[PDB]
């Protein structure tokens, strides 16, 4: 099944806890992975302007660690709950993915979810500005812009809202779309 075989594909580059402990400031991101009509999609949120790092920039939900987190994967699902209100009963854990440093001090671990089909977003106004999907296979042909570094445009067809994604967030869904749709018979 689609399902079972992104699955197995994203277990293959699941690097674990290897690099969990190191003492870094730790935040981390979920990759949630939503089935419709036949394809998996993204979903990413746009941050709320009132927030003080990078307003109204896409992003995946997460954030920074806790001490109530038991592990950074926790981290992701406390966060995405906080976002927009995934439960963690509607999210499937399936790996994590290569951590991404930043600033020389900050570690940055992304988890693949996927997400139940009876999940609603809920966006939370306080963070969260907007919630949309992508399909995944946009990633493999995207739309680039030059603003020099390299800048996603996806239009929603069913509005003609057109997103800008851009940075660690526009790498990681590249990334997730090589694992899950490369070497697939039609
Ligand atoms: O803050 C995050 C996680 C994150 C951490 C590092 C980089 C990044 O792009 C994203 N996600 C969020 C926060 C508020 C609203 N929507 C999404």
């Amino acid at each position: 099944s689609m399902l079972d075989d992104a699955k197995a594909r994203l277990r293959k580059y699941d690097i674990g806890g290897k690099y969990s402990h190191l003492p870094y400031n730790k935040y981390s991101v979920l990759l949630p992975l939503v089935a419709k009509e036949g394809k998996l999609h993204l979903l990413f949120t746009v941050r709320s302007e009132k927030l003080r790092r990078a307003p109204g920039e896409v992003c995946f939900p997460g954030g920074k660690r806790d001490p109530t987190d038991m592990d950074d994967a926790a981290t992701a699902l406390r966060e995405a709950q906080e976002e927009v209100g995934l439960r963690p009963h509607q999210v499937e854990v399936v790996c994590c993915l290569v951590p991404c440093l930043i600033d020389t001090d900050t570690l940055i671990t992304p988890f693949v979810g996927l997400i139940d089909h009876n999940f609603q977003a809920q966006p939370n106004p306080a963070e969260v500005k907007d919630v949309f999907l992508v399909p995944l296979a946009y990633f493999l042909h995207p739309q680039v812009h030059d603003q020099i570094n390299h800048i996603f445009e996806y239009t929603n067809p069913e509005d003609g809202v057109t997103y800008q994604i851009k940075g660690m967030t526009a790498n990681l869904a590249v990334l997730v779309a090589f694992i899950i749709l490369e070497k697939k018979p039609t």
